């Protein structure tokens, strides 16, 4: 399935999604480099807890076309709009893994809480990666960011699989909470987004989303994994939840950034107590 | 090109197919986890044999959309006739491999033969795998199947890898009548289907298809691999011919599951005599 | 996005194309087994000058159909036709890599230079690669051609990764200028084109482009790696190019075929130097 959001020279932005189960809707935004697929351990227990599923490719990534342009949270948080005003979605709940919840403070702070009715900030980036002056807990220095661009425009292909390995803490979780299949599947999708995205990602991870936060209005949570090497919970998690007090907060004990498969079920168990509410 | 056989909540449901070469029409029904692509050994022979070949993924597999539900043969079959009646199909000849044979036995059974000429069976399912009390001759206990879905919902991935060494005897075949190119082609389609869909196939697998078979009217062809490690020849090709005693039947000699591939030769050597009478 | 080129049977024949940047178009005509997505380290430095990049997957390849029709220079020179009349290419430059620059020739000669600025011509097929006793210069017997075909026919897979290891000179090339990643996805595109078109590309491979090239009306470039162990530098660019003098010609000391990879950057400043004039 596709929703156009775009034109980009002669062809428009579409991006894929599907639309499973029924009952109230819950959004899912996936993680850099990864796409609507790689929520299936979440999706298939919100499917058995009785939920409408919503999922989508950000741009550039997984089947949604792959533009040249675009990559900032304002045009991401654009994209939900369209989604959500598509398909007239009321009372959603917004989940964001990773860059997804960039997606979720955006568009909450931008367009309003009305649609909305609870939020969910697993592995945030949230609320400034950026090591600045007045962002002393900022996680790095921008030359860091630049490291990264300049690391995957090289050879993004060899660049997934340092990557991969961090992201899921494979020296700790191969052959016990992530087969070498699973990580197989992941580089898979991530070799098939945009070459263009694939670079222009990274910029977008130090937005400062200090301002988006007073915004949340609705009940959310806050889940990070102690273990995180990818978001350091002590710059992000540990620094968001005291920008939003009111948040539930949960801590998954030695749970890398890609808790969605090695500790799926922590993460599922936090996630249907937190929407059963 | 794709199909819509439905709706799922704002999305159609599309089936991807292809339609090469002219002539009688031959319409091929993939097996589990593949799509219309694993053929590719049998339409090449077709192709040149004159036949115009007819493909397409079921549900859930290969390019088709992934929907949530309709995964039983009742839909199947009502899947299998849209594509019919929507490219007009007459006197065709239906071929379904593994999964595919409860088309072709659903099909026949509750819609007739006005649009088929002709009938083949390889790797069948047929009659009831499912052992019971009043089927002695089925494969195995209810509890055996319950096992498959739960661990294709563990970790489908890896479960894919020791799905396909039994599906084609790779202990016996790598190297010689299997590259390990071919098995990573297959272990790749297989990741490609909707997650939903892999978990809910083996639930398909025991239908009873023991009062469709008095229903199958145009010349039939059975045939089966001796060393079938996936569905035994003794449960099942050997029980269906004593169903269908008017079906032609070929046992291939010590051909796994997967003789599409590993025996090709043997396989199009059978299915052009069958159609060429 | 998609361009229709044509009608198979009861499905169209489309072609999946890319348009990206603002400026000058620059038509990227991709090589065999891959796709449009393999000008990647192109794509980026013709975006970072300011041309406009317009990228399509060849018919049988990458995105685009695979139909079991159309595998010859004219269809293909009509298929860039009607992407180009589509598109409304005004003062386009044409760059063909590989297979590419039969498209590029054939086309210039049939259809003339009205919407062309400039050709390009990297690890070109002219000005005919079949060894005769006309075409004492020809790289290869007929036999030898015949010889692929029956070697794709019987595991394109397999075939793929002995393709890969002379495509790059994988001997040389591993580890220091092509990662394991970057071949790996390479092999992934090539087993996702179509089996047909697998097999039947070999064939418009000893296309006769002899009277195409007298045509060239614009300027050209020719570049080739000396270390092209695909096509022979000695049997093509260097016969090509006193076929056209006036072509601007370029020599990759010791690049292989794959030189838009391995030697990307001697490529990139080359290409922008002659689109810079």
């Amino acid at each position: 399935p596709f929703i156009t959001v775009g034109q980009e020279n002669s062809t428009s932005i579409d991006l894929y999604y599907e639309d499973h189960g029924t009952g109230q809707p819950v959004v899912l935004i996936h993680g850099f480099p990864l796409s609507g697929h790689s929520w299936e351990r979440q999706s298939a227990a919100l499917l058995d807890a009785g939920y409408r599923v919503i999922t989508y490719d950000r741009r550039g990534f997984g089947q949604s076309s792959q533009p040249t342009t675009g990559y900032d949270y304002d045009t991401f948080a654009a994209d939900l709009n369209t989604v959500l005003e598509t398909l007239d979605l009321q009372d959603a709940v917004l989940v964001g893994f990773s860059m997804g919840t960039g997606e979720v403070a955006r568009y909450v702070s931008s367009y309003g809480t009305a649609r909305i009715a609870k939020v969910a900030f697993l592995a945030s980036l949230e609320p400034f990666l950026l090591k600045t002056d007045d962002n002393p807990d900022g996680a790095a220095p921008q030359e860091f960011f630049d490291g990264i661009v300049a690391a995957v425009k090289a050879d993004r292909y060899a660049f997934y699989t340092g990557f991969f390995n961090d992201f899921y803490n494979l020296d700790e979780n191969l052959g016990t909470r992530i087969s070498e299949e699973a990580v197989r599947n992941s580089w898979n999708t991530a070799a098939s987004g945009g070459f263009f995205a694939a670079a222009a990602a990274p910029t977008t991870w130090y937005t400062d989303f200090r301002a988006d936060i007073p915004r949340i209005d609705v009940p959310a949570l806050i889940l990070h994994g102690t273990g995180d090497r990818t978001l350091p919970i002590e710059n992000t998690a540990r620094v968001f939840h005291k920008a939003l007090p009111s948040a539930e907060y949960v801590e998954v004990e030695g749970a890398p950034h890609g808790l969605l498969w090695t500790h799926a079920e922590e993460v599922n168990t936090a996630l249907l107590a937190f929407l059963a509410k």
